[PDB]
């Protein structure tokens, strides 16, 4: 069971809330867009359809009542211009920031668009809620932060210098963050995603996370690519442990705020497993080239993840495998 | 004698030059010595806050032919395409454009980070793409924060206490990036409260010793902003001058290096009123008040590094540093 979570959203379910949702048509965000539209509340999304889709909006109306849907009032806007932010947080209480384009490689190939989404338009939104006074901000956060830091698990307090552009504005959002809870006295809360995977996260485009890209190229029967040597580590963490932590965190107790916390699982699997997995949970649903290292790419990744258990009483339920037979299907009947 | 040195043999083969935030304080005095060298410079500004009067004042202290090999494009920093064009055929560049006072940042972060962040990340990817052989920028003592080390040195540092001194923190993580996945290895030079002649005077954000120096003459207030005994590493503009051109023309081990640019002397608040006070009646001529939120507490740079690497001499102090900018103030002001 998650009895804190389970007791937020009985609570959320009797006094509903406003949220706003930037990134909304995004992975991420369409998924937040489901659980806080099964929960009764009004939301108000924003997207600009970069690397988000109207189908995935159009999966989450499919997936809610059509009373609930009319809770949702969507707007197509960009993040880099500040009035469209501020006209977005009226009436807000919550707000969960996912907008942003993420990709290490995108961000070394064109650090400036990344650096106007990331930085620019991180701070636009968070201006336009802490003038707007809302009652929560959480935000998207990284564990590229986390840099060539060794040590293994990582815990929260220790990072090291930033391996690529990405990792910077990532960085970036919190140091703003930080500084404004300082001249403010705005809270907020920065997640620390560790690789989320899950239903909608997009398996097309030059930049598709690994799950995704992996799933597509298995069940084409194409080439499957591992990036260096394969002993490559990561804390996959399906979607709903993110789901969980935003919420957690959009209606955490004040001296739990201003923080930054680790949201995965614990884990660590090799991009050697990884394959592996992929390949037995594609079976049971009836239907490898080693190249150079990735540029700018971070070697080891494991989340300590006991800061989130203590101070917000996160409960991780779903480990790697369990995810990964709970999205295959998703996969299989997107791609057919 | 490193400095002059170098002076010299960029006097017998003139380099070209691109200053950002050349009609500023910093920039125009960086100006007025290039051009005093014969260097071909390209100056680009947007008169934020920044004056044509200062490029003025620069063109009467040189020769006309001097101010000939001076190229002026108005324009931003903000827009890529800009900054892009700036670059054309520039072998040293000394980024010195951005919106600085605290203060300013706090009411408005939103403008301080377009101009401190992406005007700055702008200049530096140009620069990069132009392969230019240096790039030098303006970084801040602020970037300490509330680290309470004493004296402050370069490694150690705390957590930025405003918007300002994040958007100062960030260009010295994009450009060690820059190095780490461009190979392009830059300079920061973390500026310790800069004084001396074109500091503006005027406006609500106008630094310390200019706005004292103003109040002081028009019989004013003079305001302290909490104990008195907050404390300072004045640095006359004669020495970042030095900086600027000694980090132009390193040799490839000491770029990709943050240097302190400062004296090493810490002065308090009260001291300081006291200094400014003797200097103008020696040319025949207070209220506390609340901290200003933001601050950072005590500054005093150790300088051991810039002369270690940079063969760095800091010469002038803050009194003969006061003796030779009160005689600019009193001409402007009047
Ligand atoms: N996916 C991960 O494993 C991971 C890990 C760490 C951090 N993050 C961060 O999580 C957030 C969401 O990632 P995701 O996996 O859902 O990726 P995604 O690309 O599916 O979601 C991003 C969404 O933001 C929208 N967006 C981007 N720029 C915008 C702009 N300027 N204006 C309006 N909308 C804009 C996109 O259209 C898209 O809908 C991002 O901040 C990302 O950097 C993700
Ligand atoms: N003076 C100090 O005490 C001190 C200390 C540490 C760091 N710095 C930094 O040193 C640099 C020089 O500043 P200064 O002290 O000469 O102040 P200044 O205000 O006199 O100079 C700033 C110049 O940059 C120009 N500018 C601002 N935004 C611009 C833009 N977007 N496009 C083009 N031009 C723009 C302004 O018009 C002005 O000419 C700045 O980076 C400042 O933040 C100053
Ligand atoms: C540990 C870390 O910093 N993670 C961050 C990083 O994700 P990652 O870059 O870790 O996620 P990814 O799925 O893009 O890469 C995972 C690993 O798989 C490798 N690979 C990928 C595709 C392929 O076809 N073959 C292959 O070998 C890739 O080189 C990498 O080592 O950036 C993301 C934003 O996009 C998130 O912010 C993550 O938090
Ligand atoms: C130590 C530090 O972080 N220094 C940086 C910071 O300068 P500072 O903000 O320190 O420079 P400043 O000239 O604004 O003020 C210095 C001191 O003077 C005080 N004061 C000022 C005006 C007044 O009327 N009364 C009064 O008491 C002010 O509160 C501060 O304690 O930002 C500058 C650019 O903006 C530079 O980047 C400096 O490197």
């Amino acid at each position: 069971y998650m009895s804190r979570y389970e007791e937020i959203t009985q609570q959320l379910i009797f006094s509903p809330k406003t949220w706003l949702i930037t990134g909304v048509a995004g992975f991420i965000g369409s998924n937040l867009l489901e659980k806080l539209l099964k929960l009764n509340q009004v939301v108000i999304g924003l997207d600009n359809f970069s690397t988000g889709h109207q189908y995935n909006l159009d999966e989450v109306k499919t997936l809610v009542s059509t009373e609930q849907w009319s809770r949702f009032c969507f707007i197509e806007g960009d993040i880099r211009d500040l009035t469209t932010c501020e006209q977005v947080m009226k009436g807000v209480d919550h707000v969960l920031h996912q907008a942003a384009l993420g990709s290490v490689p995108r961000s070394i190939v064109d650090p400036i668009t990344t650096n106007a989404t990331n930085i620019t338009g991180f701070l636009n939104i968070l201006h336009a809620a802490k003038n707007a006074q809302v009652q929560s901000f959480t935000y998207a956060a990284s564990s590229s932060t986390y840099g060539d830091h060794p040590a293994l698990p990582k815990v929260e307090e220790n990072i090291g210098n930033p391996l690529s552009p990405y990792a910077v504005t990532k960085y970036v959002n919190e140091i703003y963050a930080q500084v404004y809870a300082r001249t403010y006295g705005f809270k907020t809360i920065g997640l620390r995603y560790f690789n989320v995977f899950g239903r909608r996260q997009d398996p097309n485009g030059a930049y598709a996370a690994v799950i995704p890209k992996w799933t597509a190229a298995m069940l084409k029967g194409d080439d499957v690519y591992i990036n260096g040597d394969g002993e490559t580590s990561r804390d996959f963490c399906y979607i709903d442990n993110v789901i969980q932590m935003n919420i957690l965190s959009a209606l955490a107790k004040d001296s739990a705020k201003d923080n930054i916390y680790n949201v995965a699982v614990g884990d660590r699997t090799t991009l050697n497993e990884l394959s592996g997995y992929i390949y037995d949970e594609l079976n049971l649903i009836h239907h490898i080239k080693y190249r150079e290292f990735r540029s700018g790419d971070v070697r080891h990744s494991q989340a300590d993840v006991t800061k989130a258990i203590d101070l917000l009483k996160y409960r991780p339920n779903i480990k790697i495998r369990e995810g990964l037979r709970l999205s295959m299907p998703w996969y299989v009947r997107f791609l057919k």
